[PDB]
């Protein structure tokens, strides 16, 4: 004899782990998290990840699997695909990528060859960048580079860009040289899904995204594309068997949940407060004598510049983290400090907006941040900001007990 499965929780079986899980959750409850790529996903999303779908091995694609018995995981994968399509108005969707990496990689695997040329931002790679003049994209510097290098793929997609990416300008630049236009909207996808930000899905030939971050789903990857018989065939094969074995059906059910969520009016209202909270904070920092790259934001993040303050990005990271405010050091256009030191921080409001922070809460939070950095990380300043932070976090819990 050996035991059968009962209803044995992690607490009853593994108190060492259950204590560590609990410390993390309280740390998460008692910390303001302003890392632009971070969110808290719903109890329903977590329920799908916790489902018994982890027990199905479904090697392949729906209706054309390798092993049988996939009558209902076919419906679940197809539901996620169709919801993805309806959400972003795509004609193709692959919901099997385990992560954003596995989705981006499969785009390159399906569209490029040994030593092709790619034009992207900081295989034969060529860079393009931001006119520090504008703090925005130098579309003429992208223009001339494609004509001069004739890449087979221009890549558009950014992790610290606070303005609207001109997807259409990128399209005709990639049409003049015949390149592929591949867009990674991982950071703005939630904003795109609610309609608060222009949609590259119909423009580019292939668009990928994380399902977490602004999309507020599970940690996973997704691929979309405009209709294209030959391309759709490649993306299929590059995912599986090019990069992956079987999909994680429980994360695929979690994707379907989150896509349905992102279709809601409540989700549009959430993304609209996400934007107004970021705009609010940028106004406070400007009014407090700070610089914001490109002068403000149109989305959920911005870069706070620290040059005028003579503080490094690493230093400001640590001080704020010690006050239970969480950011990351980020380099600014033409940053005169090294990439491991930087002259800025990246601040995003998706997470604080999710636990119900409004404009009044984030304007104060920005004041507390400016209090810490101005003081050059003074201990008494950090002590007071920590206590203020821990109390507003208690007043705005993420998940309801």
């Amino acid at each position: 004899h050996h035991h059968m499965f009962a209803n044995i929780s992690i607490s009853e079986f593994d108190p060492e782990l259950a204590q560590a899980i609990a410390s993390e959750d309280e740390r998460q409850e008692a910390h303001i998290e302003l890392i632009a790529s971070e969110n808290y996903c719903s109890p329903a999303v977590m329920e799908a990840q916790g489902s018994k779908l982890t027990n199905k091995y479904a090697e392949g694609y729906p209706g054309k699997r390798y092993y049988g018995g996939c009558e209902f995981v076919d419906v679940i994968e197809q539901m996620a695909i169709d919801r993805a399509k309806e959400l972003f108005g795509a004609d193709y969707a692959n919901v099997q990528p385990h992560a954003g990496s596995q989705a981006n990689s499969a785009v390159y695997l399906a569209l490029l060859n040994p030593g092709d040329t790619v034009l992207g931002m900081s295989y034969n790679a060529v860079q393009y960048g931001l006119n520090a003049e504008t703090g925005e994209i130098d579309y003429e510097e992208v223009e001339r580079l494609a004509l001069e290098h004739k890449p087979r793929m221009i890549v558009a997609g950014f992790s610290a860009y606070s303005r609207v990416v001109d997807w259409q300008r990128f399209r005709d630049i990639a049409d003049k040289v015949g390149a592929y236009l591949f867009v990674d909207m991982a950071h703005v996808a939630g904003l795109v899904a609610a309609g608060v930000y222009p949609n590259p899905v119909q423009i580019a030939d292939v668009t990928t995204t994380t399902t977490h971050k602004t999309l507020r789903g599970p940690r996973s990857g997704l691929i979309l594309a405009k209709a294209n018989e030959e391309i759709e065939k490649k993306l299929q094969s590059a995912v599986f068997p090019g990069n992956q074995g079987g999909p994680l059906m429980h994360a695929i059910a979690a994707k379907a949940i989150c896509f349905k969520e992102a279709m809601s009016d409540d989700f549009k209202a959430y993304q609209q407060q996400v934007v107004k909270n970021a705009q609010a904070m940028a106004e406070v920092f400007i009014a407090r004598g700070y610089d914001v790259v490109s002068g403000g934001t149109d989305n959920h993040l911005f870069l706070l510049s620290l040059i005028k303050q003579d503080v490094t990005g690493k230093d400001a990271d640590a001080w704020l983290g010690a006050a239970h405010i969480t950011v990351n050091k980020n380099s600014v256009p033409n940053d005169p400090r090294s990439p491991f030191v930087t002259s800025g921080i990246r601040i995003g409001t998706p997470a604080v907006t999710t636990r119900g922070f409004g404009e009044a809460e984030v304007r104060e939070l920005a004041g507390w941040i400016a209090d810490v950095i101005d003081s050059k990380g003074d201990e008494k300043v950090i002590a007071d900001v920590k206590a203020k932070v821990e109390a507003v976090c208690a007043k705005f819990p993420v998940y309801a007990k």
